[PDB]
């Protein structure tokens, strides 16, 4: 008798709609329900086989000739439905600046234009955007025509927030996807496949050699070795591959995780998804993906449940998957602005929209950079550069406080600058850095 | 002209050898005539050499052909040779770099001898040390070994040759030790080689007393004692990985059917950029090296070992610019037949030249199995971790005052400390640390404090 | 006296008119108590203008809780908390700890309010004695609409809570002697209690003993032993009124005293102390003798007393000025200063593990330390910590708001081992910080201290 | 009157006692050295405004230079002797000895430069110019030493000490604590040491006085041109080169035409109620450069008259541990006066770069100037012509101190104004533009990194 006092005031909610809004409407709220369901019914025991998952082994199949042919029979999402609050900047984590002078939307035409344009195929993109980035991405797509590609926007179900007391559903929800009908638009023409690669992660090219294992199975998830750098993240149960989240974990196993190894397991969010399965799960409703928490309270109100699910959740729900390593080429998601001064710098080339690590960087090892409070801010980020360094030999930098960096700079080794509090320090032009500590 | 201000110098030193205390006589002239046999060399003094890819070759394919059974084995063909000639004053210590205490504390020597000892006290046999010191590390060494007595391990020493201080400007003499290829001559001429292949021990093993992780290694020594189908060994040179650590040493080519030493001073200027990647060159002198006993006694005789001349130059401290003329070990592969080096695990070269290194490796990062200490996890990446103390931080004694215990470092990426700081019991760094004190001010790190990834200014 | 008792006489009369002018200003249909309150009023200003030393107090008007302690416990059913009411004094803000509300709703330990650690005491005494003691909260306009929106919280509980306000006054100036167009304190209580028809309604249950303290101190519990006392005492005097003391620390020297007084006991405060003498009652101790404000009183008693007019009490001057304002007075009174009207009073001497009250945030710090330990409600030191001693902590102005305090303790320190702390300007402490010996942490002006998480600071001074 | 020759008759006597304990062979030079005293005391004890120097009696070096250059041969060098001012140590540079020894490029010496000059003036001309060294008993023993490095270079090099006088004392007016009086002491002691007569009996006619510090003092044909060969007939003896005054060099000595000759003035000789007017209103342009061109004929005889006519400069000292003394001196310039048809000519700066100070060295050795055979030389693209303006601080005064905090002598062409003070120090390959502040408080260190390009910028 407490769950039927909710969907009362979900068909309450009904008659409160604007005419015409009614075809997504009734639907949007009848999937809240089949998880509401789920929220008040809420191992180890088996261990990933070696008869499971290398590339360099693919690689020497390997790659068929030549044209094309095959790169025909496939579709190309990348996802959208998120702002860069975070990074600063009002508006869709698309529409950022990267390298001179392209933003993350301009690096993913760029990469289709050079594949459309020797190989003489026409693979389509689509944005899977929230509606708080439809309105602009919308209105910028112009400038987009008279380029060779197509393009195909659609959005994602609206959900009501929870109180504690008495919002996107997460970017597992492609749900929509039956819902805008371009799941039956684009099975009945030739394609058979759908590459998920997320928008932040600028390494999550199409591959030519994984291309191989998939035309002429069905479901891959993509892995990378874990690194002291990103801890938690998620990682055989039962005869299928089953997706095993942060927060699922019991209360007694958290030390059995992430140490030793134990896992090499990472999530890429880079997947390969077969388009005719779909259809065979969507409408029968046997897609089995875990929902989450994710209570967080902003910005001066009650603490509220956003109930979301998982891509990589439907493997469980999926038959005959197996997965294959990735090396760190082609994972390199982007997230604050520290991770912009790495990208736009001479550490990577740039060749036709697509960027990857670049020569003669010796070591094969990524510097990370620490940058202070007062980078956060993008608009604030290139206020204090403008002119990325040059850092083809540099091992770690951090920086803290009011510091500013004139044109052409070296730096080399070591560096830390760290400026006291109403301290502001100037880095002359030209200057050369190595092994050093500016206070 | 040349000769005519070579005998000048060579008469020079004619009033100095008067100049002789009676029974220290003939180790003077030896010596002496030695730097002449140099000095010649020095007035006088490629490319299309590739290295090959079947003299040098992985580890990974010798420790798993590979152990060598039973009893045992013969071991007692070899001998374990340790440099020891090197004093300790830029780890601030007045005396030898041996005696700097490392661990509990077991000191560099102390700690070597204590592998010898399991080894022998494990294997029912006799393994000797040897250690070559020079003059500056010869008389303080000595009166502390009397503590190794009644340890299964016969010890053994003798003196590296001394040479004349000459002048850059001057050109004349007014003393030094001809650094470590001195070993060949000085070996012999004591006499101690003579007496090891006289027990029918037939190959050396040299290393640093400084690489902490110089071990002796049973599956390399397989593959010596009762060799593969085939000939050799004359001489045999481990070597690891190029790391951005370590960016000057050697690399070993292979110049005109024998392999050569490379020095980055041989190297004439149009080519000192090539040198050191394009990655053609992942191949580093680790300086732990076996020889043949049987092989040295030959080529010695008939001055058949043919080095590259050192030329170093120093003025320090106060007075005019100085010229050491010297040789290397590893500059004397390509006087001995058929040469092969093998590839080695960077556990097996862990130099201590730093107070900083001390730190690392006298952590809970490294656990020690009586002697000799090894990478103990847990340790999730396999990632040696950065660690650069300050000035405040270089002489021992001040290192060792300002840490009242040696944190926990197990999780630990970076750190890096400058100014006057001073840390606590139970410290826990993890991930990124950065301490800086500025002229004037003092930070202590309160006990049992855990800084992860943080700045303390 | 020719001339003085003119001016005075017609103080009295120019005020009284433009008070009989502020009746009816007012002109509410709701008057329920004005008119009262206004005769309460010129009753203390009456003698705010009409208006020692003697001996000390005798050896056997005040006692020992051993002695009492030890007698002991009473035996039946009991069953003899069936004649007691609590009283709670809920007159008061939290403006100067700063939290916009009655102090009864701060938070003090996983987190329960002032208010909820003493209903889960009364509860945790009718629970395990089948009994239903009655708890009252005597509150202001400041404090009840506020909490009564509340203690429907306190629901399904076993307890029955109750309510009243103590009157309003309007606050007279200094200069000018005139009314500007507060409440009186804790000593208003008899005549609010009564007028409030409450007085009559237990008296008429079966109820002949209230237990008065204050809602700031944690450690003023019901306490069977001193209950013994009064219910079947011992030769059948026969009292009354019990007053609760203690032994003075260097803590607190500026309270008040028990003395007799040409026959009978009188509360001696700062006060009223000439100029002449007021460093022999600081000293020599010698007066040990302190008040804790914890009262038991009979209400047969207060009725007699209360209908008859005799309750007398001294009266306070209390000047303040806030805001954008000159000075005013404001006419208050306190309930100890009572004993002087009633018959065989008596003060018991207490440990001070009953006397705690938390009015700074260096206060609250200890009590949700690791130093007490908290069970049904009520909090007592904990073995173990070995050597009996309190510990002296000062915090800083930095640490003065609640909201900052939670905020600077990521967690609440390890202590035990404190002997003192003193902490100054912008400091802040991590998860899992111990803290033993004395420990001064002092930063200056434009400088921070963040004492790293797992920090065992003993007999330091860090800066 | 009578009380003078008291006090200077006592003072006679009382020299007197101090000839008898002069080392056996001392004394033949003591004693004139001691009698040259005897006639300084004797003038100080018996001690305008019509003064505007007229326009033919001093020359633009344009008009000169035009002229212009000697044919035969030139081998007009054969009568002439550098006589180069030696004198004078370099303690306040922060420099032990003589200051003739400091390195300046690579580092040479300041007399290395010189006889890398005269060198490849007789190498290239084939004729043999004579170096003279004027020391004094300060820096004498300590450059004859290092005079045996020059063997084998084209240079014959002599010397000769100026004489040494008592330090008399403010009250007491008696003399002690021994001194070199001044340049001026050049007509009395080159005399005596014979060398006058020698080289006037070698034919040469002419000297060229001029100072170590200024390594702008190279030898000029054109002047030769006018000197040796001077066109009309006319015939003098004493020439003054004279320059521009700059903001930088006021307080100067200029010529002005006193009762019928030329005559130097110096800033305290002047009353004090005109000192205003002298050091600017310019009017007075020129300024000394105390590079001079003088007759050796000349000399020898006016010295035998007696009749070099300098004033007496009074010089008060006490330092460190001593008492106030007066220290009496004399100019080279203040002798014009007392020569025949003396001229003065002004000259471009270019001739007049003396290195007194830490700021100079830095100046000297940049890129903006640049070297070659011994002189050095201001050149392109330094391209606004003017000399950019260096004030190091208390800290860079030493030149040890100096050379410590310059890790590499940093880029100068384009600098117009650079300040600095306090705990700095210089990366490599600095780049300095227009005005550069860098001042650093007391208690703080400025380290500029390596390849930095300070360009019009305060790094505080």
């Amino acid at each position: 008798e407490l769950e039927l006092s909710v969907k009362k005031e979900l068909e309450k909610i009904l008659t409160t709609a604007s005419s015409h809004e009614f075809e997504h409407t009734k639907k949007d709220l009848d999937g809240f329900r089949k998880l509401f369901h789920r929220f008040l019914q809420e191992g180890k025991i088996q261990r990933p086989p070696e008869d499971s998952i290398p590339y360099e082994k693919i690689k020497a199949r390997g790659l068929p000739d030549n044209i094309s042919s095959v790169l025909n029979k496939l579709v190309v999402v990348k996802l959208n439905g998120g702002l860069g609050t975070s990074m600063g900047c009002k508006g869709p984590k698309s529409l950022i600046g990267v390298r001179n002078e392209n933003t993350f939307l301009d690096l993913t035409v760029q990469q289709i234009e050079h594949l459309n344009k020797t190989y003489n195929t026409d693979v389509p993109l689509v944005l899977m955007n929230s509606f708080n980035t439809d309105e602009d991405t919308k209105k910028i797509l112009q400038k987009y025509n008279h380029c060779r590609v197509k393009i195909y926007t659609f959005n994602q179900s609206r959900y009501p927030r929870i109180n504690k007391e008495s919002y996107p559903p997460g970017h597992g929800d492609i749900a929509s996807f039956y819902n805008s009908g371009l799941l039956d638009t684009f099975i009945g023409e030739g394609k058979e496949y759908i590459f998920v690669s997320n928008i932040d992660n600028l390494g999550a090219t199409v591959d030519l050699y994984i291309l191989n294992h998939l035309m002429n199975c069905e479901f891959v998830m993509e892995v990378t070795n874990k690194t002291r750098a990103d801890v938690k993240g998620g990682t055989q149960y039962e005869g299928k591959l089953r997706l095993v989240e942060i927060a699922q974990v019991p209360k007694a196993h958290v030390d059995e995780f992430k140490s030793v190894s134990k896992f090499k397991i990472f999530n890429t969010n880079n997947l390969w998804i077969s388009l005719a399965a779909v259809k065979r799960l969507q409408e029968q409703n046997a897609i089995d993906m875990e929902i989450i928490v994710n209570a967080k309270t902003l910005d001066g109100g009650l603490n509220v449940i956003q109930l979301e699910t998982a891509v990589g959740a439907a493997i469980k729900s999926f038959e005959n998957s197996l997965g294959i390593n990735v090396p760190r080429s082609r994972f390199l998601p982007v997230k604050t602005t520290s991770d912009l001064l790495l990208v736009m710098s001479n550490l990577y080339s740039l060749n036709a929209g697509s960027l990857t690590m670049s020569e003669k960087r010796e070591f094969p090892t990524v510097p990370l950079v620490k940058l202070g409070s007062s980078f956060t801010k993008v608009q604030d980020y290139l206020r204090r550069f403008e002119s990325i360094p040059d850092m083809l030999e540099l091992d770690h930098l951090t920086v803290s406080g009011d510091v500013t960096f004139g044109k052409n700079v070296s730096l080399k080794g070591t560096v830390i600058i760290i400026a006291n509090h109403g301290d502001r320090i100037d880095i002359p032009p030209g200057a050369v850095l190595e092994n050093k500590i500016v206070s």
